[PDB]
């Protein structure tokens, strides 16, 4: 289990733990999924996916079923394969972002360039400079969010957790049904009950028995 987000990154001067990070609460290192909607035209193939979440275009195609090269239509959630380690307490899988133009915030980077994988709180404590003094050109460590499952995970058969981007209508049932796990799992691992609110843009905890579907916007059609 960690702790849900729960609206708390689109105020960056709130300061709530879990802004900074899931916690390194079990196995310092395991194999973990990012998801990500393709985003045309800078952010729809392998190479320019990979290239911004530190995956790699081979894992990403081998985890969608398509190629290294397949162009994907915008809006289009890929499963992005990466590696989650343990750092300073947290779990996190790193990456590097350059600014592509001034304007750019922390917050705009966090919530639109990197569709809440990660957050203005995490870049700021783990980044030089001050939220009103960023430029293009500026190179940002980018603390991705996943985590390892706990023991209680794994003992349940859960062989990873992936980061699942929420769009507008979904709920922890509609979600659970994509992956074929128990609603119940997903709730527990994001410290939810059947009465939390989940919000769309914020980033949800699954827990998984195997690989996740390659074909996720068919996975997620009734
Ligand atoms: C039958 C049944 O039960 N069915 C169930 C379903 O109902 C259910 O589905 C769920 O249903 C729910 C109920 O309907 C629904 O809930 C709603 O969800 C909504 C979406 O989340 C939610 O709306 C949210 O609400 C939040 C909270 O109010 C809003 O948050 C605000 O957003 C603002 C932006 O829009 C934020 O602001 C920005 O803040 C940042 C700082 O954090 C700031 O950034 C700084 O900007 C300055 C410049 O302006 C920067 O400074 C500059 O820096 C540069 C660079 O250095 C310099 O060059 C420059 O000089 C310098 N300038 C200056 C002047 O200094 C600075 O750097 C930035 N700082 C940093 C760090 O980067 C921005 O400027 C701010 N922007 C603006 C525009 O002001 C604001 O902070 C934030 N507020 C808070 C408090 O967080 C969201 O906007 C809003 N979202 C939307 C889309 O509207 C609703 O409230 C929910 N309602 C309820 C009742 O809960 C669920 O979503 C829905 N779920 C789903 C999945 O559909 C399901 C599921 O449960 O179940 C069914 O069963
Ligand atoms: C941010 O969250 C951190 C994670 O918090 C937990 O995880 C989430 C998912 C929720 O479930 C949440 O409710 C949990 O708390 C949080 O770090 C945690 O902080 C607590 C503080 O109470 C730590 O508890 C202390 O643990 C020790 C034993 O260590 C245990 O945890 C570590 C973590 O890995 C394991 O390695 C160990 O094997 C143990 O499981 C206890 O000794 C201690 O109890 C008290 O004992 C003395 C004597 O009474 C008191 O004087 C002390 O004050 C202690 O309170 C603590 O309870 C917990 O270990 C720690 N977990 C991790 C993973 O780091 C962090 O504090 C939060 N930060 C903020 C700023 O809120
Ligand atoms: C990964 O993607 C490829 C390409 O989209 C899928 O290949 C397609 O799937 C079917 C089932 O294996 C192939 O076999 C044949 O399909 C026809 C459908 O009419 C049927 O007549 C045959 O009996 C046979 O099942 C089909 O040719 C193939 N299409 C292409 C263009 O190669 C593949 O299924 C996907 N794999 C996974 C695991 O999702
Ligand atoms: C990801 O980035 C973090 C910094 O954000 C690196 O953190 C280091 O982790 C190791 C091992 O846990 C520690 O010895 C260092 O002291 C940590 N540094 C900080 C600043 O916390 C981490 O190495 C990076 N991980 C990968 C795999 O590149
Ligand atoms: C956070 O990022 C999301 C996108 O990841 C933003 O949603 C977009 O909002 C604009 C309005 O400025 C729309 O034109 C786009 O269509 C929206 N995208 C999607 C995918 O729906 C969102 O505005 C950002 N901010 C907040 C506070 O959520």
């Amino acid at each position: 289990q960690q702790e849900y987000l729960n609206n708390n990154q689109l105020d960056c001067d709130n300061t709530h733990n879990s802004t900074y990070g899931n916690v390194c609460n079990s196995v310092t290192s395991c194999q973990s999924y990012l998801t990500f909607k393709s985003s045309s035209p800078e952010y729809n193939t392998p190479s320019s996916i990979s290239y911004l979440l530190n995956s790699t275009p081979s894992l990403v195609a081998k985890s969608n079923n398509i190629t290294d090269v397949t162009p994907i239509i915008t809006d289009t959630m890929v499963t992005v394969p990466v590696t989650c380690s343990c750092s300073g307490g947290r779990y996190q899988h790193n990456a590097t972002y350059n600014l592509k133009k001034t304007g750019e915030t922390y917050f705009s980077i966090a919530n639109n360039t990197y569709q809440s994988l990660t957050t203005c709180q995490a870049l700021m404590a783990q980044n030089p400079y001050d939220a009103k003094n960023l430029f293009a050109g500026d190179d940002l460590h980018v603390p991705l969010r996943c985590a390892c499952p706990t023991k209680k995970q794994s003992d349940a058969g859960f062989k990873y957790l992936l980061t699942y981007l929420v769009s507008q209508g979904e709920s922890p049932d509609s979600i659970a049904e994509i992956f074929g796990v128990d609603t119940q799992s997903v709730l527990d691992a994001n410290e939810l009950d059947s009465k939390s609110v989940v919000f769309y843009f914020t980033p949800l905890l699954v827990p998984l028995k195997t690989e996740p579907p390659a074909r996720l916007q068919i996975a997620a059609s009734p």
